[PDB]
């Protein structure tokens, strides 16, 4: 079979109602539809005070880069972020950010920011109108002033952006700055891709190519540094730590991740960074700091390259009679143990108690790729009634594209879901994670049981985490249970997350490393001669294979595909990089060579890395680009 990759728990609903799933639903969706979905999401779902427009803009940028037709971004972008010239969406982003962070700008900055929003909107509209008017006279003369309009707009961007980086409020203004950075970088890209059409000189063109790279670097690093500084000061419960990340990833890093890809055209970003959700409620009490994060995300991405089928676990419903003279009773619905299941018979490590038999299995009854999970309920809580009757409850429930729902207990509380995002993985944590675990991050697909310290388990508790990602172009499950990537139907480029491998050796020495502007995390090889295999469903087109990597030292890359072996020696991004410092990595796009994505064929891509210097190697992105579309720089 194909996308109808099978798995299931029991609940019926027949194929004649959800038998077909579109692996390119996002790409096949119009922007208006996407905008409506985000608006509806805002109205009815658990937004994190996130302004829905951020979702529309990111989706919009993804589509511009994903299609050669997206030569001009600024005009339409302006129409989305400044609807009919209104600054209300930007004003709301700031205000919802203030509410989310519980931080407020002083009166002076507020006033200046507002004036800058008005000016930005005006200046940008003026530029686009001048361009249009020039190409099709219908107003003011505006001679060969396009180059003149470009020079003015550019300087105006440089004068305004800094106002969204005010010391004392850098994190609070980060979402706004990201939107403004979107406008400036989009502007620069427009000049480049419309150079001939706008009468741009060769000298100006060359300068703007450097602008795209240099400003992407400055803006990217600024965003990453601002967020990292704030993240290091965190000390909060899991739910809040994850939401802080989600809020910033949706408002800021989705953009940072697309900026360094503006240099490409007709490149379908098949997936981006994950969004992790955990439950709210009084039960999940452990507090975490940034030092604990590496462990947490290394755990949440276990078996990320496999196809999620469902979970098994131990749910208990105990209602002991109330004694001591009091009336009523006390009930507790809990999930004491859990384990996530995947295609190929693979499972994650146990979560919670390791000495209990599971009494239930929750999965996508139908094929896991046909009706994947998209929404989860993870909140806990306590209900009280009568005089002394109480009920402690957990949810740990999931629902598929088909309204099929399953889990430990009835759904209630906040549900976790994001438009065009699928729950591609599930994880969880026990009531208390031992410091011994927090101090030792898991390696790639490491299977380790995460249970409460002795004197706390026996029955313990399991609190699940849903992993949301846009990833959808999955042809089917490979024979080993992993993802087979589906190439675009037409001659469009596409990416493959290094995390979605068919298989990787030296797994104990290979780790997933967090990234902020890499459309997902990277794969760090710490052992020389490690090979990562990827499998994709070709479309018969030829592409130039580019590997986005970071190597603070020398390394050798050996790529085997189509019976061809490409060797790139002396790979070192210490100083020869695009300038972006992403959590220590300094990426560079290595042109491996021309490859053929054999039609209706499962093509294997083997990436072997030699760690000459002994220093780790970061495999950050795999991108196939149309051979006749070289990068802008």
């Amino acid at each position: 079979m194909n996308n109808v990759l099978n798995s299931g728990r029991t609940t019926i609903c027949d194929a004649y109602n959800v038998v077909a799933h579109d692996p390119f639903s996002f790409e096949h969706k119009s922007l208006d539809t996407i905008q409506k979905e985000w608006m509806e999401w805002k109205r009815t779902d658990h937004s994190l005070y996130v302004a829905p427009v951020v979702g529309t803009v990111s989706s919009f940028l993804l589509k511009k880069v994903g299609s050669l037709i997206g030569k001009r971004i600024l005009s339409e972008l302006w129409g989305i972020i400044f609807p009919s010239g209104s600054t209300n969406l930007m004003q709301d982003i700031l205000r919802e950010t203030e509410q989310f962070l519980n931080q407020r700008l002083n009166t002076d900055t507020l006033a200046r920011v507002n004036a800058e929003l008005i000016g930005l909107q005006a200046n940008i509209r003026e530029f686009n109108q001048q361009v249009d008017n020039f190409l099709n006279p219908t107003q003011n003369p505006v001679p060969l002033s396009i180059t003149s309009s470009v020079n003015t707009m550019q300087q105006l961007f440089l004068n305004r952006l800094p106002q969204f980086q005010i010391q004392g409020y850098q994190l609070l203004l980060l979402p706004l700055f990201a939107q403004a950075a979107n406008m400036h970088l989009s502007f620069i890209r427009d000049v480049i891709l419309n150079a001939d059409e706008w009468g741009i000189s060769a000298a100006t063109l060359r300068t703007y190519r450097d602008y795209l790279r240099n400003y992407t670097r400055d803006y990217s690093n600024y965003c990453i540094n601002t967020y990292q500084t704030a993240f290091r000061g965190l000390n909060t419960r899991l739910h809040d730590m994850l939401e802080f990340r989600t809020y910033m990833f949706l408002n800021v890093f989705e953009y940072v991740s697309i900026w360094s890809l503006f240099k490409y055209q007709s490149l379908m970003v098949s997936s981006g960074a994950n969004l992790y959700a955990s439950g709210s409620g009084p039960q999940q009490t452990q507090s975490f700091t940034a030092q604990n994060w590496p462990f947490l995300y290394s755990l949440f991405q276990v078996n990320s390259n496999y196809i999620l089928s469902g979970i098994s676990g131990t749910r208990l419903s105990i209602t002991f009679p109330n004694i001591g003279g009091l009336p009523g009773s006390t009930t507790t619905h809990s999930l004491n143990s859990a384990r996530v299941n995947y295609s190929g018979g693979v499972s994650s490590g146990l979560i919670g108690a390791t000495n209990l038999n599971h009494n239930f299995n929750c999965s996508t009854v139908l094929p896991p790729l046909s009706t994947p999970f998209v929404r989860s309920w993870l909140d806990s809580g306590t209900d009280r009634e009568g005089v002394a009757t109480s009920t402690n409850w957990q949810t740990e429930s999931f629902q598929t594209t088909l309204s099929l729902r399953c889990g430990a207990f009835s759904a209630r509380g906040n549900s976790n879901y994001f438009p065009d995002y699928f729950i591609r993985n599930i994880s969880g944590v026990p009531l208390v994670i031992r410091n011994e675990d927090l101090t030792r991050p898991l390696h790639y697909n490491q299977i380790r049981n995460i249970e409460s310290p002795s004197g706390t388990p026996g029955g313990a508790r399991a609190y699940l985490v849903s992993v949301h990602n846009r990833k959808n172009n999955i042809y089917a499950a490979n024979e080993n249970g992993t993802m087979i990537h589906l190439a675009p139907e037409d001659y469009t480029g596409f990416t493959i997350s290094p995390i979605h491998a068919t298989q990787v050796n030296n797994q104990t020495r290979t780790f997933i490393s967090e990234k902020f502007g890499n459309q997902g995390d990277s794969l760090r090889f710490e052992q020389s001669n490690t090979t990562a295999r990827y499998t994709l469903r070709g479309n018969g087109n030829s592409y130039n294979l580019y590997l986005r990597v970071s190597s603070i030292g020398n390394s050798t890359i050996r790529v085997t595909i189509n019976g061809r072996v490409y060797t790139v020696s002396n790979v070192n991004t210490t100083t020869n990089n695009d300038g972006v410092n992403d959590n220590g990595a300094r990426f560079s796009d290595i042109n491996i060579g021309n490859i053929v994505a054999s039609d209706n064929t499962n093509v294997t891509l083997d990436i072997n890395v030699t760690l000459n210097s002994g220093t780790p190697f970061d495999l950050m992105n795999i991108m196939f680009v149309p051979t006749n579309l070289p990068p802008l720089y």
